[PDB]
């Protein structure tokens, strides 16, 4: 990285926690055989170092998931259960406390404090409620493979459930998003792989749990972390780009790509056919002037793979918008909320909290008290 970045609110959150909370690579996992504690049923899913099963928990009864992890990548396991671990046992979570300002805009950088927003949904909120929980750490007794524990959401798949959905509902459910979002980001975290195939969804309780926290790390300020994280259609500019000292706005760009989508009824809305020419693709939306302008306040000199980029005008978002979107597209809020996520530059993109005291979300704000 030749210029270097912060992030805009929860700077310093590794600085008030410890290794205790951070350090991950110097834990030991204590591993329970599972001689008779859970019952595995029939599969629900699998993962990219997984297979996942729903179970019973046979002293209480309770549905469970069993996540069955494929033989390796034993640090990544260890950090995968820190953040977990970290995110459920917090006594008191930090966005059940009353907002302070000064503590919430840490980055004091003159040019970053212009993206402060005019409107920010400054209440406490339980987004805590809405990260999966993990409730135990195994091993089969007789494979001796590791598996992890997890409560039970009676999801169904977002390609039958979100057409379905009526503009106040893809509202509701984006607002308890960015309650989780802002929960993880003010435990210092950032999940990195946000995208529907991660937002479980029970809807006659509207009950939301984001899950998959295999590519979670912990933010440390001018850390300079692997671009090769997200899944393709949902990585933002910095990790096409190869600037590695990135941040919880990375959650915020993806956000964006799943809001256009279930908007947009484009899925997925960046539709690259490799990783190249998934920036491609985003660059014939945003267009190249203000990708440009990006490069450049960053020193940002391309990876080895690209060329170009040739010259794309901006393509407005109202270009979007047809007889069968329209109904979720049509109006001033949706379009001003997507424009401030999908920015290139990740100082630029609305927070969790400014993205939720945005006016779209002023009926469900209306709603809460």
């Amino acid at each position: 990285c030749r210029v270097w970045s912060e992030a805009r609110v929860y700077t310093n959150i590794n600085k008030q926690r410890t290794e205790e909370y951070w350090d991950y690579e110097n834990t030991v996992i204590d591993w329970s055989t599972n001689t008779k504690d859970y019952e595995i049923e029939n599969k629900v899913g699998r993962g990219k170092y997984s297979e996942v099963f729903q179970g019973v928990k046979l002293d209480s009864k309770v549905k469970i998931v069993i996540k069955m992890l494929k033989p390796v990548k034993k640090k990544k396991i260890k950090r995968e259960i820190k953040i977990l671990t970290d995110l459920s046992n917090e006594k008191v979570p930090p966005t059940t406390l009353p907002f302070q300002k000064d503590q919430y805009y840490t980055n004091q950088k003159e040019d970053v404090l212009k993206f402060i927003r005019p409107y920010i949904f400054d209440q406490p909120h339980n987004g805590h409620a809405n990260i999966i929980h993990l409730f135990d750490i195994i091993k089969d007794p007789i494979s001796k493979t590791p598996a992890l524990v997890f409560e039970y959401v009676d999801n169904v798949d977002f390609r039958i459930l979100y057409p379905k959905l009526t503009d106040l509902e893809i509202r509701f459910y984006m607002f308890e998003l960015l309650k989780a979002l802002d929960y993880c980001h003010s435990m210092g975290i950032m999940h990195r792989d946000v995208k529907p195939h991660n937002v479980m969804i029970d809807h006659k309780n509207k009950k939301l749990r984001l899950i998959d926290w295999g590519l979670a790390e912990f933010y440390h300020v001018n850390m300079e972390y692997n671009v090769r994280v997200a899944s393709r259609f949902f990585k933002g500019p910095e990790l096409l780009v190869d600037y590695r000292m990135y941040d919880y706005s990375l959650d915020l760009w993806s956000f964006g790509t799943m809001l256009a989508s279930m908007i947009f009824k484009r899925e997925p809305f960046f539709h690259g056919t490799s990783n190249t020419d998934q920036l491609v693709k985003i660059v014939k939306v945003l267009g190249t002037s203000d990708f440009e302008k990006y490069l450049l306040k960053y020193e940002i000199t391309l990876p080895r793979e690209f060329y170009d980029m040739d010259q794309y005008i901006r393509k407005p978002w109202h270009r979007f918008i047809n007889d069968g979107n329209k109904h979720l597209s049509g109006n001033d809020e949706i379009i001003d909320l997507i424009d401030n996520l999908l920015r290139y530059d990740h100082q630029e993109r609305l927070t969790a909290k400014e993205a939720m005291g945005h006016p779209w979300f002023a009926p469900i704000r209306e709603q809460i008290e």
